Order: structure tokens, then C-alpha cells, then sequence
């Protein structure tokens, strides 16, 4: 579980999402596995805006923060799960690092702010569905 608070939104991965976050949606790509929703309270999160390949992620199965260097944004095969059938993911950055399906949410962080959150994984990987490129997400 995880989610990035940024102004007056809610980042989580889509196939987490609540019954109040589908009551309070600003948007929703089922292909990049994420979901947008209003929040009453001010977020303290701060999105990345760069092209950093390195970074450091939050492990919830092991407790621990781990550096990671991670690939480009781009549209990968992903494996069926419980959650999705086995389809193409866009928007995804993979790294060598451990993951767990409960993992999902974990914040990847650089420099600059908040890249993305963890989406896929398995065997030693983990994938993070990137934000950098919504830029809607510093106003209104
Ligand atoms: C976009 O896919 C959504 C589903 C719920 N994600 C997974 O299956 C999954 N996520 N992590 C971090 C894993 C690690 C090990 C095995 C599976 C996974
Ligand atoms: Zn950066």
C-alpha cells in the first residue's frame, strides 16, 4: 500500500483504489496502473520534474529504503495478476531491487522530488509506474 499526497491530490496505484476514491476522481489510466483523487487536506509530497535513472524506493516487505538505478518511462509486458490480465503497461520503469505484491505504493524518490510509485515485480525486480510527466498535478 502507499500513496503520494501532492496539493490538493491523492496518487495511488489504481487497482488499490477505494470507494472514496472513485467518489472524489480527477483521473484514471488503467494502462500506467494509476488513480487520481481530491483531498480536503494539503499534501507535503513534491513531484520530480527530471530525467533521473537513479533514486531510492520504499520496500514495505522489508522496511527498508533501497537505491535503485532504473530504466526509461516506456510501454513493457507485464505478467497476468490478480488484479490485471497479462498486457502491456506503459509509463513503466523497471530497477533490480526487491519486491512483493504488497509492496505496491512504495514511493521512488530522486533528487529532485517524488518519481513514481511501485506498481509491478517479481524475481529480483521492481517497476514503478513513473508521474514525472503530469505536470497537472503542481496546481488547481
Ligand atoms: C500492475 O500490476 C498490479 C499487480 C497487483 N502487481 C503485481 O502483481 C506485483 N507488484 N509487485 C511489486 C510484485 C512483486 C512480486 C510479484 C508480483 C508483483
Ligand atoms: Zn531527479
Amino acid at each position: 500500500s502507499g500513496a503520494i499526497y501532492v496539493g490538493n491530490y491523492r496518487v495511488v496505484n489504481r487497482h488499490l483504489a477505494t470507494h472514496n476514491d472513485w467518489a472524489n476522481l480527477v483521473w484514471e489510466d488503467s494502462s500506467r496502473d494509476l488513480l487520481v483523487s481530491s483531498t480536503t487536506a494539503q499534501g507535503c509530497d513534491t513531484i520530480a520534474r527530471c530525467d533521473c535513472q537513479t533514486g531510492v524506493y520504499y520496500c514495505s516487505s522489508r522496511r527498508k529504503h533501497y537505491p535503485v538505478s532504473f530504466s526509461k518511462p516506456s510501454l513493457i509486458f507485464v505478467e497476468a495478476s490478480e488484479y490485471y490480465p497479462a498486457r502491456y503497461q506503459s509509463h513503466l520503469m523497471l530497477a533490480v531491487g526487491h519486491s512483493e505484491p504488497g509492496d505496491c505504493g512504495g514511493i521512488l524518490r530522486c533528487q529532485h522530488g517524488v518519481v513514481g510509485i511501485v506498481s509491478t515485480g517479481g524475481n529480483g525486480l521492481v517497476g514503478f509506474a513513473d508521474v514525472r510527466d503530469l505536470l497537472w498535478l503542481d496546481e488547481e
